[PDB]
């Protein structure tokens, strides 16, 4: 599903990612925009054989079990296809687990080099919530 930008951040807001370890709404919803611009079946390979799936482009190395990522941990307690569907659900759940992690939101590369220090509220203009 590509979700529109503000389904996407009520979505987010009714499982509790607003302000969520100090990151306002507008954060996450510019994370999903760069990682997968709103797909949430987006998917992509790391040099390191691991894999990203989903809004939030979470990692198989740390995050989830695909069946393909020799020695990775599954933190989350998934299976990464969790992470791909329509229902946000187990991306924000184990998006809340990752973000906990010392790094908070720099975990996501994008974020940091994209939203980090930006009007991340305009993400969210107009939007009701
Ligand atoms: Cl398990
Ligand atoms: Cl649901
Ligand atoms: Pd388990
Ligand atoms: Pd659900």
């Amino acid at each position: 599903k590509v979700f529109g930008r503000c389904e996407l951040a009520a979505a987010m807001k009714r499982h509790g990612l607003d302000n969520y370890r100090g990151y306002s709404l507008g954060n996450w919803v510019c994370a999903a925009k760069f990682e997968s611009n709103f797909n949430t079946q987006a998917t992509n390979r790391n040099t390191d054989g691991s894999t990203d799936y989903g809004i939030l482009q979470i990692n198989s190395r740390w995050w989830c079990n695909d069946g393909r990522t020799p020695g990775s941990r599954n933190l989350c307690n998934i299976p990464c296809s969790a992470l791909l569907s329509s229902d946000i659900t187990a991306s924000v759940n184990c998006a809340k687990k990752i973000v906990s992690d010392g790094n908070g939101m720099n975990a996501w590369v994008a974020w940091r080099n994209r939203c980090k220090g930006t009007d991340v509220q305009a993400w969210i203009r107009g939007c009701r919530l």
